[PDB]
């Protein structure tokens, strides 16, 4: 019924269209890295300009929002009811919903930096640990 | 004020304690892989049992929930008000909140498999594209 419209509104509110940005950036940085890698005359950077446009168009063919959007709507309409999607929209339309969306990438990154920093403390003991098992079983 | 209690309830509802499970699994699979790698007498698997317990205890020292929990509460209480955290708890306590929490890992995985599958279609054209730029600039 009116589920697809609510699913579409959800993907907009959640900025699911920007999920591909890392792929477009990686291919753009790869070309400039390939341009530098050999020769690199800054007088011919307009040649890199068209090859970066070509790569952008080729990604748009495979992973453009118009290709992704239909299959994500099927994903949400099959997993949620029209009423559930409407309520998800009400939450993400709300000031708190918008606050969660902006904070989440940074909160996730800060949360992961914290754990990775702490985990480095277990590197030396786990290295010693495996070395002791290899010693005990008679290895090297 | 009563923010820390609400932050603690949030981390419980969201299962932030299970965020470390991949690290514990990787270190457990690494020891069994190291056990197989050289010799491997199944009569001495009780030796791997204690080394896997040792590794579990060493990770608990660095990245145990008791070490992670205090710094995540500071993260949420500084980024959200007590009232905002209370409302986040109301949403994730609700049947729809619980449905979102269960669906999200699978919806994220399915969403990423879809994009990666489509992206493989742009592999050959982007490879040809870079090869043509290397050809045009006079490389190999
Ligand atoms: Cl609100
Ligand atoms: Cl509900």
């Amino acid at each position: 019924g009116d589920s697809a419209s609510q699913a579409e509104q959800f993907l907009k509110l959640v900025h699911a269209d920007k999920l591909t940005v890392p792929v477009y950036a990686q291919v753009q940085q790869m070309l400039a890295q390939r341009f530098a890698q050999a020769k690199a005359p800054e007088s011919k950077k307009a040649v890199l300009e068209r090859y970066q446009a070509k790569a952008n168009a080729e990604l748009d063919r495979a992973i453009g929002w118009d290709k992704i959007k239909p299959e994500l709507i099927k994903l949400y309409t099959t997993n949620f009811t029209e009423s559930e999607l409407k309520d998800l929209n009400a939450f993400y339309q709300s000031p708190l919903g918008k606050k969660v969306l902006e904070k989440m990438p940074r909160l996730t990154a800060e949360s992961a930096q914290l754990t990775q920093a702490k985990l480095q403390g277990a590197v030396e003991p786990v290295n010693k640990l495996m070395a002791d098992m290899d010693k005990e079983l008679g290895v090297a």
